[PDB]
């Protein structure tokens, strides 16, 4: 048969048998991303230009953060457009918290590359007056996790306690179609993806695991290279293609340069439900327990046999 | 004021007093590149997954080769998808060969990565019957080009005598607003863009020329990477951020991986005009004189200052 | 705040803590909308006009119908356009039945007049099997009815126990919103709606109310003329502005022309829901018991005075 | 072949070999129709109700406005929305006046009823400095003119010296496709168009025609009576399914109610250029000499047969 998010979702919602709040989350967070995405693609750039005669990152977090704080099933959002953690009105409480990049990429989005938007989903775990606190939990206690990629296509990718699934946005109709249900990462895959500039700052484990690639030990064909600048962008090939996404520590801070309530933990998640693994070096990045909401992570995360490889390396050198 | 393609396109037209012909041709590829936009965000994508109840690279190829024959401005199309060169029929044809790439980076469209329209437009210039032999000229001799990047959003840009320029494309009224009158290149910039899994079949200039931006010779910081690996994208921020792009040749051959007629010339040609450079090593892109409608040929372009300094370690190892 | 038909209709289902079979019924009736409306707007027409190289009240009623199987909520169903009754497969049988029509006004799509949809949903009350049978029921059992209005704009028109809501579709994110909460109509029009081209067959009651209405007795100013020959079009112009829409017995039968089970039923319905007035001059349209699933009906709706004036000119007749 | 509106026009330039103006116009005209029929189908309305978190007469009037000054076509321009005409500023002035209606039959908008531009192209005479009176012209010296349709479906119809075509705007592709060549009304019809919420300030000669539709003379087939309320709709039915529409004087002026300028004269070319007719009773609305850019005229047109036979009727009473 054919399939849409909502479906997708209501259904779950039924078996489960809940409270009726996550379908009402997710759903809201599914029209900001199509009202994102109507924006990205420069709906009416026209009128902007004097058409008629007379800040996107802006503009996407407050769709997303709107269209929570009225799903009234949230209480503490965090967003990496704001300095501390949105509390939501007594009005429009919920019991979860939602942690979101609401257009990652932007930076680059002068030069038309796949930009995209970033959520984790949280159950509220205290009792208190809700505060940032509440969302300092460890991506190992994530109910849903996921993320919308602004590409050729608009695809959300929707990762909970049953598995991955990847709908296509038919802008025709405003409806999220499902076309990859249930994904699985392969074991093992044939191309890497990281920023090598920042080579003379690696540490000697990537160096080494790096040359790997490039000239395999076991004389086999050196993987394939590819890194789009977007994490969305990379991740989501590291999905489909199989593969291996690194963005490990260095120069910057041994405490790495993506984030890891509303970049890390999401795809971790998304990637430990399709599969495949998620690792900082050190541990598992669902395993890591948040400091501070803007808190940085290193990671390397894809098939399995890739991130594996990675670890054998990594000990070597420890 | 407020302008668009066709506007622009209108106005170059009364200037120069033609006959209209490129005028017209032109607008049949500006509506055939917002058909292939609508395709590539997957417009009636739920039709194919059984909401009513029951290839994007052949579709695209099919739309630019109906609306230039369906304009009477070609009589020679030369296309990536296609063997032979079309010899447009007796009753439609123009005085223009088109050459072009109906949609590239098509083969990785899967992960949703970006994918690009390339074109470059001559003037048929023998008066014998319209063959393959007249698509065999240097880009050197383009009367028009440049491409379509379907990424984030839709842009367009075309590139002539006059200079460099960019159009949105505001869905909204399917119209493409000039947001970059006469674009120029930086003279220089801080990203590097190859596929550093060759590393092992890089020439000895590249190998070296790609040490110095890891571990630059003047201590002075390293540039950064990045790699899509479909060349609209990646020559696009070239152009937008400044900084070199390099497919050079090897042990696939001495000769490259691009196609001479339809990929390098279009964007070797554009590049020039925004005032960059564009070589093979040898040669000037623009310079070298096809033998073959599908003729490879090397190819390093973007900000001069950087291009420059490729060419002068190429020519340490000649 | 902002509300769309999803979130109203999930805080709906909320509110009476049900089964979920109902949200998931108007989510799939929502969707079918969308795509009819992206298809009555020519979507892709260019295609089929040879952009490339190479009805809709079919479709619509394809889509409504493969949409409302695949909702699991349904158990007969019943279009203008099939002649028996269409029994759900037992795998995706839910408690309710739905009649609806697909693209009223179709007929005359050629001249771009505006055109609907109208959908009536009953719960089913028997144990037996599903057959037509349990599609036989009286107006007055309506769970919730509702029409769509593709005209100048894209509206839903959604009648509950609550009352009714009105429903815009925004076409650039593919969402209803709700711009009319619990709608009242007028309680008397200005304006009265019937083919005066049946005059010489009229019967003498609605030969005199027309009278009334272009020569009024108390002298006071005559009402205005509309009829656009679209019923979706002509009663949803009644709700708005006020007025009386009538399409009465006559020589054709008297039982009028229009349809009870999925045309009158659901008008009345939410006209009574609207404060309004719908009845064939014998008794009230949803007191009317059904014995074919395809009877027809007479009907006179609209603002309670209007209405009234109607019934007290046909008493005096009979 | 498949042909567009912007290709159509440009043939017809190329062709005659004028100075490209008209060329501008149209398309310029063309842009700010596919601009009102997305703010018609209203595009963005999710936005002004709060999904963010924070006049269509006017706007059209705006666009209209705009995109003609832009052209650099235009000296003299008439509009229902503007008292006074505007004359073009002398750096944006070209030799063509235009008369529009920018959005006919806003004040009902309300219902979602069909809504249209109307528009009137004169070339400007004098060599006098551009003012009011070069828009004082009869219909009979019109270059072209047409209306657009934002019905169930967004349709341009233009007309010009080589006869009527009618444009289908693909809201996909941003494009109109050309859908009908050459049109031509039928003959004569079976449908009368007109308000008769007058009869009671109808003239004789207007009510003995519509007596001989609902009970014909040669007791023939009864015609069928459409009236929507909104001239473009009234009108391109009469276009497509012949009939006849009438606006005749009553107790408001002897004049009228429709505007001869951007109104009348438009259709009324239309009309004769697709076989049909357009009298003001007492002489072809084309041949009215305006006294004031406001004026208003009695208008009854459509097929020839049905047009002739109230002429007929008009003298008997005269
Ligand atoms: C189709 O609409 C419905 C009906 C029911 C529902 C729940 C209980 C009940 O009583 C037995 N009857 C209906 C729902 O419960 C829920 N619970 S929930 O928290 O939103 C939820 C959503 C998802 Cl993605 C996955 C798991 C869960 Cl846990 N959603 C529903 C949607
Ligand atoms: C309004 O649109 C017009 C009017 C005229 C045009 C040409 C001569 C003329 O004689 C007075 N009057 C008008 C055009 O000529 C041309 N010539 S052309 O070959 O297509 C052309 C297109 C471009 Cl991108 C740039 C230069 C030239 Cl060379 N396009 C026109 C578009
Ligand atoms: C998606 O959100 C939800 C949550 C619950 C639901 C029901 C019980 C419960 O236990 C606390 N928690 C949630 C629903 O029940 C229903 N019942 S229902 O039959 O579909 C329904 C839909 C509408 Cl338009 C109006 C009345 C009713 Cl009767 N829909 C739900 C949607
Ligand atoms: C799109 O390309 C072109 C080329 C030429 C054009 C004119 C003369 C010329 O000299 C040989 N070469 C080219 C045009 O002239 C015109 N003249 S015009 O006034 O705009 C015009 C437009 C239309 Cl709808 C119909 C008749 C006329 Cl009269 N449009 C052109 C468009």
């Amino acid at each position: 048969d054919v399939n849409t998010l909502t479906r997708f979702v209501m259904e779950e919602g039924r078996k489960a048998r809940g409270t009726g709040e996550l379908t009402q989350l997710l759903n809201s967070l599914c029209t900001a991303v199509k009202a994102i995405s109507s924006a990205v693609r420069k709906a009416g750039i026209a009128h902007l230009y004097g058409i008629a005669g007379s800040k996107l990152d802006v503009l996407s977090n407050d769709l997303v953060m709107n269209m929570l704080k009225s799903s009234f099933a949230t209480c503490v959002l965090v967003s990496e457009e704001d300095k501390h953690a949105i509390i939501v009105e007594p009005e429009k409480r919920g019991k979860y918290v939602v942690c979101f990049d609401p257009l990652d990429g932007s930076s680059n989005i002068d030069c038309l590359v796949s930009v995209g938007t970033i959520f984790g989903i949280y159950r509220k775990k205290s009792t208190d007056e809700p505060s940032e606190k509440d969302a300092l939990q460890p991506g190992r206690n994530l109910v849903a996790a996921g993320y919308a990629l602004y590409g050729s296509a608009t695809m959300l990718v929707l990762a909970m306690d049953c598995g991955v699934n990847c709908f296509m946005l038919d802008p025709a109709i405003g409806e999220f179609i499902l076309v990859d249900k249930d994904v699985k990462i392969k074991k093992k895959g044939k191309i890497y993806s990281l920023n090598e500039g920042y080579a003379k700052d690696f540490d000697p484990a990537v160096t080494e695991y790096i040359q790997r690639k490039k000239f395999p030990p076991d004389n086999s064909a050196p993987y394939g290279a590819r890194y789009v600048g977007s994490m969305v962008a990379d991740v989501h090939r590291t999905l489909v293609y199989g593969g291996i996404f690194l963005y490990p520590a260095n120069k910057k801070s041994p405490n790495g340069k993506l984030r890891l309530l509303y970049e890390c933990n999401p795809m971790a998640y998304v990637m430990e439900k399709a599969g495949g693994m998620a690792t900082t070096g050190k541990e598992a990045v669902l395993d890591v327990i948040p400091t501070d909401i803007h808190q940085r992570a290193p990671v390397i995360l894809g098939s399995p046999d890739d991130v594996l490889e990675f670890l054998k390396v990594y000990e070597k050198h420890s």
